[PDB]
């Protein structure tokens, strides 16, 4: 019997059952609706073929793969089966409390057990070996840390002496009733006087500290919370996993390993299959020595990936309706579980778990043997409980370490959970890679132990950019591929026809994972994943769930112990509204906060709120020196004390630049891992600027983003004053740049800078062509860049803007020299609008766009304030912008057959199609049917659809009138008789 108990299901002789009654055929017309939910006593059951048997059962004939050697109790591997185990990879870790009393009967050596007396940490590697094999190797020894000032402890209680403090924090801990296990004493903790200094402030000088170690966290956390009450603590934020990295060099989250003899030739222990504490086919204890990276040897192993996505449909009196997880009657009624080796990319296997008979078609049939992709099974149940268990039973029992899908994180994975824990009652703890008491848990962001899952949407939204993200629509754009034949609303009415139209609902299921599928190994996420976990020294599962902050911390907690730091705890010329006519450049720096970082030397070390005891050295050389928020700072230089901050990002800096060096002259396959690491690099860095300035995340210092925020802009001021400076001329600007020889236009010549932001600066260049100007504006860029700012900091050109609105703020219009338009801030449609508001409305904008004479009338306006143009006529050039409006009035007036145009919508509700209709003076009482109008020769409501275009026209071309809506409404009223108004 498990010394540590299996809490998933090995038996259920009674369960909750409810299915839909249609599944009845044995049926009177009446009695077929609705879902039956009643108490059931057999075992659970699974179909296939014309054969059954129980869900719970191994052994035998089983429908389904498995890579599971003990299943509650037994151990199914060969009498025999002794594998040795040297190299083995690891893609997860898990941290646990083990006890030693709870394990006497594990046959454990003493040294493991010694490790974990009343209590400690154990970390164990998931992974497999080179054969195939499934490993957890379980470590011993690492103990978490954290340090308290001495002589500050020392005073306020009392007693130098090291023994005395364990013993006072001992004592602390009975008192709190919160599961002191009998841990009141001294000997769970060693305490060593070490000197250090807190990280931040230039002054701060090393002093003296307690370095205490501690056997669990549960012990940790009170002392954080309750030991300290004034006194300062520092990396008790620090998990074991870490430590475990941090403290043995080379270590990683994601690589291979080997076990080797240590300190006394001590080895290595596998464990007897009645102590494994994971489904896994052999385990080990050891300890930190037992271990040595295997470098060299790199290649992925033969990890699985599960693919799998979920159909569901509505009980309940409206089968329309979407369906809610909360609801008995609205069932999962099938699952598309694909199983793929992910060192292969192989698909290895495609199940179908489904509530009900289900009957794939033949066509599909055909297309799976013809593509050699495996023969789909079909795995039918009665209930949706035998079908859930069903699958988290394969869930456990085949372990994939990896898993993914489309919106599995947002629907999937939480609809049958809500369904498992809710209405089935039944704990998750144990279907993970751990046996019990593992993570299996979603939240509002999904995290099961030993289970690396990675959402395609995501992924998605994170590379492509796209007006839709459904998968259908994602499939065409991607895979450049057209299905287009389902719909949630169908469901119901196919799954009450029977067993051949439910194959048809399984088809696209299986076919929705293909595709998913078929996008993993286009992306490889797992990929950059893994080289980010590698990189920032965490694992896998919190390179994705767990934000920012963390792949960024561990490095500065690995660097600031090297320098002997310890981290304390939780404790205006911007737009003139108005039209351009000639072209506009835009200018962006590459990176700006982190190369802003790195080039001046910002730091929690480096900087300073006081002029004195900054060793008194001096000004400007050896000191940056700014007016920051409140008041004055001080940040020193790379000579007097260099940056932690800078130190990492050189560092990924030279890395990514070395990597990229390599790519071309490198193998195919060696230049694919190459593309994520230097990828992965990008995703690190991007995250240092971030990390500074969470005012209650892990080490804040909102006194260096601020500073950054204000040499931001500094710098693009000093390229705004470069700029009006050397190129006030166009014959500077040929010296420079000879192929400006080429781009003179017609006008006078002007470069002047218009708009400025965050990263990018907008220059207007009258007298040159918008032809040249992007390929001119990289070497402008570059030469700005190469002769104003220090290495990293690169300004680049992007994008010119053959013509464009500039609205405010962050507000504009443009097209895009050599492409399309480009919108910011604004939208000139609405869902919620007619197509014909919204056609017109868009017609108008291209007009000022598209048609030059309504363009360079659009520019004239810029040259005399909004209320000088009431008092006299506008520029003729914008007669065509006129011509629509009144054009638009017609549209409406007559006898004008497409009403479907003026449609209006705003299930039952919206769709039910409407039209407003002419004449107490009525308020949108005048809603109709449209055929209703036509059929009645009935007038649209001229004013009110009218005064809508009016309006959109309105706030759309403000900018013209410096955003003056009144002046706007009042000169467009020009363009169309009063009488119409």
């Amino acid at each position: 019997g498990p010394t540590q108990r299996h809490t998933y299901y090995s038996e259920c002789d009674e369960f909750r059952f409810i299915a839909p009654r249609v599944l009845d055929e044995d049926a009177p017309p009446e009695k077929r609706a609705g879902v039956h939910d009643g108490h059931l006593k057999r075992a659970p059951k699974v179909y296939c073929g014309g054969d059954e048997r129980d869900v719970l059962r191994v052994g035998s004939g089983g429908f389904w793969p498995r890579r599971s050697r003990l299943w509650g109790g037994v151990d199914h591997a060969p009498a025999g089966f002794n594998p040795t185990v040297t190299v083995f990879h690891v893609y997860d870790i898990l941290e646990n409390v083990e006890h030693a009393y709870g394990m006497r009967a594990a046959q454990f050596h003493a040294r493991f057990m010694d490790a974990i007396t009343p209590t400690g940490t154990v970390i164990t590697l998931l992974g497999l070996t080179p054969e195939g094999h499934r490993v957890a190797v379980h470590v011993y020894g690492t103990r978490q840390y954290f340090y308290m000032n001495k002589e500050e402890v020392d005073r306020h209680l009392q007693c130098r002496a090291p023994r005395d403090l364990c013993e006072r924090m001992a004592a602390a801990l009975r008192e709190s009733p919160g599961a002191s296990f009998r841990g009141i004493s001294a000997d769970h903790f060693e305490a060593e006087v070490v000197e250090r200094t807190d990280v931040y402030y230039y002054e701060t000088r090393p002093a003296l500290f307690y370095r205490v170690y501690v056997r669990s966290g549960r012990v940790l956390s009170y002392l954080c919370d309750n030991f300290c009450p004034a006194i300062k603590k520092y990396e008790g934020g620090v998990d074991a996993t870490t430590r475990f990295i941090l403290d043995n060099p080379g270590f990683v989250t994601f690589g291979w390993y080997r076990l080797k003899p240590g300190r006394n030739n001590t080895l290595a222990q596998p464990r007897a299959p009645m102590a494994f504490g994971t489904s896994s086919d052999v385990e080990f204890n050891c300890t930190a020595d037992n271990l040595a990276i295997e470098g060299g040897m790199s290649d992925l192993p033969a990890y699985k990936l599960m693919c799998f996505d979920i159909e569901c449909k509505a009980g309940g009196e409206d089968e329309l309706a979407f369906p809610v997880a909360g609801h008995p009657e609205d069932l999962v009624i099938q699952i598309s579980c694909l199983l793929y080796d992910l060192s292969t990319t192989a698909l290895e296997h495609v199940l179908l778990f489904s509530l009900g008979s289900c009957d794939l078609p033949e066509s599909h049939l055909n297309e799976l043997a013809a593509r050699g992709l495996p023969t789909p099974v079909v795995l039918e149940f009665d209930s949706e409980f035998e079908m859930l268990l069903a699958f988290m039973t394969l869930v456990k029992q085949y372990g994939p370490e990896f898993v993914t899908g489309y919106n599995i994180i947002n629907f999937d994975w939480p609809f049958l959970l809500a369904k498992l824990t809710d209405i089935y009652k039944v704990p998750l703890d144990g279907y993970g890679r751990m046996n019990g008491r593992g993570v299996f848990r979603v939240w509002d962001k999904i995290k099961v132990n030993g289970m690396v899952n990675i959402d395609m949407y995501g992924i998605i939204t994170d590379k492509i950019k796209l007006s839709s993200y459904k998968l259908n629509a994602v499939a065409e754009a991607v895979l450049k591929d057209k299905k287009k034949d389902l719909s949630y609303r169908d469901i119901p009415a196919y799954y009450a026809t029977g067993p051949a139209q439910r194959g048809v609902i399984g088809e696209y299921c299986i076919q929705d994972s293909l595709l998913v599928g078929q996008l993993f190994f286009k992306f490889l996420p797992h990929l950059e994943l893994s080289a980010v976990a590698r990189l920032a020294g965490i694992n896998i599962t919190r390179t994705i769930y767990d934000g920012q902050q963390i792949r960024v911390f561990t490095c500065l907690l690995r660097l600031a112990d090297q320098k002997g730091f310890i981290l304390p705890d939780t404790q205006v010329l911007d737009p003139t509204s108005g039209f351009h006519v000639n072209p506009v450049v835009v200018f962006d720096f590459a990176s700006l906060y982190p190369s802003i970082i790195q080039a001046h030397n910002l730091c929690f070390s480096t900087l300073s709120l006081r002029a004195d005891a900054v060793a008194h050295l001096e000004a400007g050389k050896d000191y940056l020196e700014i007016e920051v928020g409140g008041r004055r700072l001080f940040f020193v230089k790379a000579h007097v004390r260099e940056s932690l901050l800078s130190i990492l990002l050189r560092d990924w800096l030279a890395m990514r630049k070395q990597i990229r060096s390599r790519i071309p002259q490198s193998s195919p396959e060696e230049a694919v891992l190459l593309d994520k690491q230097q990828a992965a690099i990008k995703v690190v860095c991007n995250s240092v600027y971030g990390f500074t300035g969470v005012q209650h995340g892990l080490l804040p210092c909102l006194h260096v983003a601020a500073t950054v925020t204000t040499i931001g802009r500094e710098m693009l001021l000093a390229t705004r004053e470069y700029v009006h400076a050397r190129w006030a001329a166009f014959e500077q600007l040929l010296a420079d740049f000879p192929e400006a020889a080429d781009m003179r236009a017609p006008g006078p010549y002007s470069m002047r800078i218009i708009y400025g932001d965050t990263d990018s600066i907008f220059v207007l260049c009258r007298g040159l062509t918008a032809a040249g100007l992007t390929a001119m504006g990289d070497k402008m860029a570059s030469h700005i860049s190469r002769a104003l700012f220090l290495p990293p900091i690169k300004l680049e050109c992007e994008k010119t803007f053959t013509k464009l609105l500039l609205i405010a703020k962050k507000k504009y219009i443009g097209v895009i020299y050599g492409g399309k338009m480009l919108i910011k801030g604004v939208d000139l449609v609405r869902k919620n609008n007619c197509a014909f508001i919204n056609r017109t409305s868009r017609a108008l904008v291209d007009l000022l766009f598209y048609d030059d004479t309504v363009s360079g009338a659009a520019a004239a306006l810029a040259e005399r304030p909004a209320e000088e143009w009431l008092a006299r006529p506008l520029p003729e050039g914008l007669q065509a912008f006129g011509a629509v409006l009144v054009d638009a009035h017609r549209r409406i007036t007559d006898p004008e057959r497409d009403i479907q145009d003026f449609v209006l919508t705003a299930s039952i509700k919206d769709r039910i199609p409407y039209v407003i209709v002419a004449q107490k003076l009525l308020v949108s009482e005048l809603a109709e049917d449209p055929a209703y109008a036509i059929a009645h020769g009935v007038a649209l409501n001229t004013d009110y659809y009218f005064s809508h275009l009016l309006g959109a026209a309105c706030v759309t071309f403000k900018a013209l009138f410096g955003n003056n809506a009144k002046i706007t409404e009042s000169l467009l009223k020009r363009f169309i008789p009063e009488v119409w108004h």
